[PDB]
């Protein structure tokens, strides 16, 4: 499946794991993704109203589903439908965010 994990307990919430199909879809290698915030997939056509909603969901630690324009390494635009989900530990404390993508371009 197609997903990434970020660690919000590290500066600027970096990606610490990416599945192989996410690498294939974005055309990036694992070593140029790990340790970065996911926002590098954004570009000029990305809807800022939608980015705001993600920012608010991360702040409130709520699950959200969104669609937005992202860019592969070679600069190809694609519609990315991904669902964001908080992952808490046993004490109810936030540990990770997981982002699960539809394994292909969209409408």
């Amino acid at each position: 499946k197609n997903f990434v994990i970020s660690d919000p307990r590290l500066p600027d919430n970096p990606i610490i794991f990416a599945s192989d199909s996410f690498l294939e879809l974005t055309e990036y290698s694992r070593e140029e993704i790990l340790g970065r915030n996911c926002r590098f997939l954004q570009g000029p056509e990305t809807d800022q109203a939608t980015v705001q909603k993600i920012r608010d969901a991360i702040r409130d630690q709520r699950e959200i589903t969104v669609q937005l324009i992202n860019y592969t390494k070679s600069g190809k635009k694609f519609w990315n439908l991904f669902h964001l989900q908080p992952m808490r530990d046993q004490k109810g404390e936030l540990q990770y965010f997981i982002g699960v993508q539809l394994d292909g371009e969209f409408i």
